[PDB]
């Protein structure tokens, strides 16, 4: 019933920041953040699976990438049955979609030789199935790509904090950048969900600050949503 | 609409063997085998995740145990919508249930220090969730425990073949045996599904051959089912 918009971007590009600005511009506009919280502390002071992947990827890239996508579905599906469900002109913004999970990060980790054939086969198999049961209602109506040079992102990773991502090199962000570009800009990166084929994509340059110029961006978004 | 019966046993105890005897005793009696096929070949030529777990458990016990339970649900759920669905007095026999997956094998692998805290937490968390969505229709109506000394099993593991299980020692089978005993016989092994509490359990000694004495056993089963 609700219009579902996904906010794609690189690491520390600024989805959270950008969405919070939209969040407070309507009571019929909710958000569904990546559960990065539970990734740094597993539960049911446990363990930090995010950090484990970073410290030794060739070992935890699979474990993580799986838990990560599961955790996201659980979260998106929930906010889907929330109070918002009964409003008039509702819109739900997702911080990333299960698509970038698999086609951007997971994929890139496999190409970076952190997941062997067997692991990467299982992952796709698992993912393919999961998004055929529940995923039937998480289909997107639109996508907003916050474009930003990997250098700008590497900077915002520092400005942010998280003592896990501090070891991340430009190379990694760069590889992840091209992945985004290929998928949302040049639209050459092929999926496995033939519907993304006809899905609208607003791209915004977010290399310059937000808390200031954020006026212009919003205008373009209101515009975009008005055509769905 | 179908009565679901689970056939629990140790490794190579003889479920497959025993069920095939029942399978051919009614057209309203189908079977759902462990997809051990796809576990030895993930591509469907590819990698053998079963063997990987055996060669280096402290590394693949998690990956395997997860795929294994997923694969089972996918299979049980399917046969659940098969032609059998519209018969008169239908019965579907499961080779193992997701319960022994988690409380017998996975559990025991964690206690054997092959899954660290973080892995075992995620597994339970994952499993707890999975069996709350679909699992709602895979609830058992009865269970049949094929009891057999671990030694007898170790023997049948040899008689069978599988060049993966040939490295298995008695200790392993023994540990797995007590697990079974504690859960289905002494019923002291506590779960997390408060309904198994009131579920019927027929135990049969299968230490002596089947292709012969298999008459007696069947009698006791027809008997058991008649009271459900
Ligand atoms: O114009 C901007 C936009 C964002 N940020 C920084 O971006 C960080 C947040 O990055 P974010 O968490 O939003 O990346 P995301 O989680 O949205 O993907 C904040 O600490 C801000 O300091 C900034 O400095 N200037
Ligand atoms: O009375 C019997 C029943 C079974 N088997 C052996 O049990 C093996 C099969 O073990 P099974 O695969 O049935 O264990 P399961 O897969 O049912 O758990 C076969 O090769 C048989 O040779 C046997 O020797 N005598
Ligand atoms: N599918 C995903 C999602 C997140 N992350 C990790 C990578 C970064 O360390 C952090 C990024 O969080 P965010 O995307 O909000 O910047 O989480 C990941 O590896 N794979
Ligand atoms: N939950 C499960 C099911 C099977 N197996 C593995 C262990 C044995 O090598 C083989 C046993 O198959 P079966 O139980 O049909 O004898 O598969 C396992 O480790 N855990
Ligand atoms: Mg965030
Ligand atoms: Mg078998």
């Amino acid at each position: 019933r609700i219009k579902k918009i996904s906010i794609e971007g690189n690491i520390a590009a600024g989805k959270s920041t950008f969405v919070n600005i939209l969040k407070q511009l309507c009571e019929d506009w909710e958000v569904v953040p990546e559960p990065v919280a539970r990734w740094c502390n597993v539960q049911s002071n446990g363990g930090n699976v995010l950090q484990m992947m970073y410290e030794k990827p060739e070992r935890w890239s699979f474990t993580f990438q799986t838990y990560a996508c599961l955790s996201r579905i659980r979260a998106q599906l929930a906010s889907l049955n929330g109070k918002l469900k009964d409003a008039e002109k509702p819109v739900l913004f997702f911080e990333r979609s299960v698509y970038s999970d698999r086609y951007i990060f997971a994929s890139n980790l496999y190409e970076s030789e952190c997941m062997n054939e067997t692991e990467w086969t299982i992952y796709q198999d698992w993912h393919d199935w999961m998004n055929n049961q529940f995923g039937q209602s998480l289909e997107l109506d639109g996508i907003i790509y916050l474009q930003a040079t990997p250098e700008t992102c590497l900077h915002r990773i520092y400005l942010r904090g998280r003592n896990e991502e501090q070891g991340i090199p430009l190379e990694y962000l760069e590889k992840l950048h091209y992945k985004h570009e290929s998928w949302l800009l040049h639209r050459t990166l092929k999926t496995n969900f033939d519907y993304l084929q006809e899905v609208p994509i607003l791209t915004l340059d977010v290399n310059e600050d937000f808390k200031d110029k954020y006026e212009s961006l919003v205008e373009k978004v209101k515009e975009f949503l008005s055509t769905l």
